[PDB]
């Protein structure tokens, strides 16, 4: 087999060599403009149309969890990826645990009122605060996928009430499963903490807006770990200023880097991280890719596969 | 049986009634100065010498995890508590989980560099930071008791390397156990995060001082959940200012409320909470007390028992 690799910023030389070692019968090369030699598999992030167009690839592996960008490019350039070509993404490969670290830390942080204690510390003010209780701290997860489920799991340990929202029904024993737009209002109504792990799709763009935030209980918290386009930033600022939302921690933004003019930077109840919630673990990604290729070859049934019609 | 109850600040009436219901053959009363009627058991916090002196009680239950204060008072007033009287404290009764919430939240917070990202947010500065790795993030727990073990357990989930320090050897499978002063230097040498869950005793007063902090790896973090007297605050400020300690989160202080003149309040790498790490859960405390009384009565072997000679 022949494998072509393209990534705008990764250590191309490291990846190529790691893939050779993990698939020793594989000839692996970095794709450059003009390379129209044969390829069986393509490993890509933000690929040029030229790299894929007209290739009857056996599979394409997106080097990310999200496939927002590549699907949107195929819409604009249908010539780019023949419908025969199966599209895979990176499922977990270490991002699950990273999402769990971030959510558990911050849910507990809000639950123990470390935000209030920091404000009082800023005035040298010593004042014990009433403890919150779990019954009033339901955690809702928008999106119940590879990452949502991992996060739900790691929060169940702490005995918070849990609910999730998705297109289709889930069976997780401790987690009340809400499905479809018809059930979104009910889902939102009890969510003291709302965690966004949705994919970026036309159906979810701007879903976190005024109408959604108004259905939340008062003094809610928002943790956006998914995509910036899910949030209407001005509606969120209004919810923060009205006290509807007590705190928001955001890792992703409509424009990244978030430009200095955004009021989010200096807003008091907002915490910002620069899209670092869960990054690729290269060795685990190389493991997932070689394993998937091996499974495709043995005719075994494989899962981590994008549905282009569905959008994710 | 007759039970006398004293607490300077708790809801005396609630506690009395809850104890009646949990021990329905018990006559329970609030102790007031001059009450020299008979008592079988005394439930106390910061008790007047008069309340206990000369009583041949069947047991005394301190309504706290720490027995610093009551043992120090018996030193000053040996007439207060006959050596025949067994002394119990509150073991766990919900404080374990509270310690786990606080430690897991904050260990993860430092491990994901949320402190650095907050500083960059304060300048509207967008800059992804190199991820820390577990091998460089050994967590050491000073004190390996009811609370230390609970905290160790909840951190093992996250795959941090773990070590604990105590007087006597521990057997916890994933946790390297250090014992005695002769092994303290070795224990400290790898501790990226140091968590203090020691009791307040003459042997541990001021243990966190210049000599201890110097043995820590650079860029260490201190989480003091035990007693303020364990820390020499000026040595810690010097370690913070030299960069030896990257961050400290403190719940307990030599003087509480921490007076406004302390430099800890406004120091940049210091986080303060007003002694709220783990508070009594009254219903669970009433459960532990009635259960222990029942066990003492059945001649069953009981554990949660202070060794007055040892100091804890
Ligand atoms: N911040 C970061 O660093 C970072 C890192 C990695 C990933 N991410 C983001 O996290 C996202 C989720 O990753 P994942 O691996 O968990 O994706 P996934 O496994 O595909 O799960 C997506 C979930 O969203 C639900 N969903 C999709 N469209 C929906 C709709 N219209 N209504 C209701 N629910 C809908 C799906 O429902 P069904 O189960 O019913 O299909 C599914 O449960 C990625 O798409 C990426 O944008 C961010
Ligand atoms: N911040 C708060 O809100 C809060 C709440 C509750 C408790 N606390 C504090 O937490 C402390 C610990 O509670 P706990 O229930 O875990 O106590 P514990 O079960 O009695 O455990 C104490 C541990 O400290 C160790 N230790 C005692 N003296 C030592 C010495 N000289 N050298 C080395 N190790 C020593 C003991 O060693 P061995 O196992 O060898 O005996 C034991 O492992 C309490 O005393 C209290 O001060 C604080
Ligand atoms: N795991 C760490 N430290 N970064 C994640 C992605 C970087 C990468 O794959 C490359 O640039 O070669
Ligand atoms: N969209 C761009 N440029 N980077 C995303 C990287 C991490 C992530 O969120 C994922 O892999 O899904
Ligand atoms: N659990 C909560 N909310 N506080 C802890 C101790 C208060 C208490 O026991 C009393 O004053 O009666
Ligand atoms: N020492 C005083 N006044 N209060 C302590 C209360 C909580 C605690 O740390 C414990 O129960 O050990």
């Amino acid at each position: 087999m022949d494998i072509i690799f393209y990534h705008p910023t990764f250590d191309t030389q490291w990846w190529i060599e790691a893939l050779r070692k993990a698939i020793p019968q594989a000839r692996v090369r970095a794709w450059k403009s003009g390379d129209n030699d044969s390829a069986d598999y393509a490993l890509v992030w933000h690929p040029p149309v030229e790299m894929l167009a007209g290739r009857d690839l056996k599979a394409v592996f997106a080097l990310g969890a999200g496939v927002d960008s590549i699907l949107s490019k195929l819409q604009a350039h249908p010539e780019m990826l023949n419908p025969s070509v199966p599209l895979f993404r990176l499922e977990d490969t270490g991002m699950g645990e990273q999402m769990q670290e971030y959510a558990v830390s911050q849910v507990l942080h809000w639950f123990r009122r470390f935000d209030d204690y920091r404000i009082q510390q800023n005035s040298s003010h010593w004042q014990p605060l009433p403890e919150y209780h779990r019954e009033d701290f339901t955690i809702g997860i928008l999106g119940a996928g590879v990452l949502g489920s991992k996060v739900a799991q790691s929060l169940q340990t702490w005995r918070f009430p849990l609910r999730c929202w998705s297109r289709t029904r889930k069976s997780w024993p401790g987690v009340q499963s809400f499905a479809g737009r018809e059930e979104l209002s009910a889902f939102l109504s009890q969510c003291r903490v709302l965690i966004n792990l949705l994919p970026n799709t036309p159906e979810t763009v701007g879903i976190i807006n005024q109408q959604l935030l108004e259905k939340l209980p008062d003094g809610a918290y928002l943790l956006n770990l998914a995509r910036g386009v899910h949030v209407v930033e001005d509606d969120l600022l209004a919810a923060l200023d009205s006290g509807k939302v007590k705190g928001a921690m955001l890792d992703v933004f409509n424009r990244e880097p978030l430009p200095p003019e955004s009021p989010l930077w200096q807003h008091p109840r907002v915490t910002i991280t620069p899209h670092v919630a869960a990054i690729t673990r290269p060795a685990e990604a190389v493991e997932y890719i070689s394993r998937t290729i091996a499974q495709l070859e043995k005719g075994e049934k494989v899962c981590g596969q994008v549905d282009r019609a569905r959008g994710y």
